[PDB]
């Protein structure tokens, strides 16, 4: 149903960020695997864009999988920032890696019986690289990573620069506060293409999607959505080449001759990945 599902709005304390993080949540059942649905660049502080734009909880009710949607973190790249995340409206502490890899799984396990290991992380936009990085450095916790329309080589060439422009545009943040100047090692640490050997070694299940910038009847036919998607697609095709070349063998590569940087396309992916998640995480 859309109304009528056991969807919760959790207030999860984050010691490292100094506030309570809101978390939209739907249990899978006790000891169910978790699917963390990470939000895009312009993540709002009230509801996660997955909830807003898709019937995600509805699609995943009774699938055997807990759906976890952290709320907030516009421009955070779900990372632990070097410095305070200061933007238009003010400053906040961004320690999202810490929260997603210790604070939240521990609270979800203690308070909701969500299995803390063997999870998937799925993100779109800024969060697609985040998902792969979560898995790269925390493979016990994240055994599956989905990346929808992300820039997968953010440390290379014009990427540090483009990322800074995006962050400016979404909230008025500064990339330097996050990962420092582009010379800082944090750039390569958080670049999924540079972390391929870790993904490969950990045999992480990858679901990698990117459209080609051509909308279809599904919609999303606006210039920004089209330009954005076409733009991030080269990093995606290179990732695929590098992954295979490094001996990668547990990924789905979805690069259709359509799709724009829009929720019509992303929602479709999340719907299409449900049986793959169930098999890979052990739902039922």
């Amino acid at each position: 149903s859309r109304p009528g599902l056991p969807v919760e709005y959790l207030q999860v304390p984050s010691p490292s960020m100094g506030r309570d993080i809101k978390v939209q949540f739907q249990s899978g059942g006790n000891n169910s695997p978790a699917v963390y649905l990470l939000d895009g660049l312009r993540a709002q502080d009230d509801y996660n864009g997955w909830d807003i734009n898709t019937p995600a909880f509805e699609w995943y009710y009774q699938s055997g999988l807990s759906i976890v949607m952290p709320v907030g973190g516009q421009s955070s790249f779900y990372s632990d920032w070097y410095s305070p995340a200061c933007g238009k409206a003010g400053c906040q502490t961004y320690k999202w890696e810490t929260f997603l890899t210790s604070e939240l799984p521990q609270w979800l396990s203690a308070n909701r019986a969500v299995k803390p290991t063997g999870s998937a992380a799925i993100g779109l936009s800024m969060a697609g690289s985040s998902a792969m990085i979560l898995a790269a450095y925390h493979p016990q916790q994240f055994i599956y990573a989905g990346s929808l329309s992300a820039l997968l080589d953010p440390s290379q060439g014009m990427g540090p620069s483009l990322i800074g422009l995006a962050m400016g545009d979404a909230g008025g943040y500064k990339a330097a506060d996050m990962w420092g100047p582009s010379s800082d090692p944090a750039w390569e640490r958080n670049d999924p293409t540079q972390q391929i050997p870790k993904l490969v070694a950990n045999n992480t299940r990858l679901w990698v999607y990117c459209g080609n910038g051509t909308p279809n009847e599904l919609g999303g036919a606006n210039i920004p959505a089209e330009f954005l998607e076409n733009f991030v697609r080269s990093s995606n095709l290179k990732f695929q080449d590098a992954y295979n070349a490094a001996g990668g063998h547990n990924a789905v590569f979805n690069f259709p001759p359509n799709g724009t940087h829009s929720w019509e396309y992303w929602g479709a992916q999340l719907n299409a990945m449900k049986g793959d998640l169930q098999s890979s995480l052990g739902a039922g």
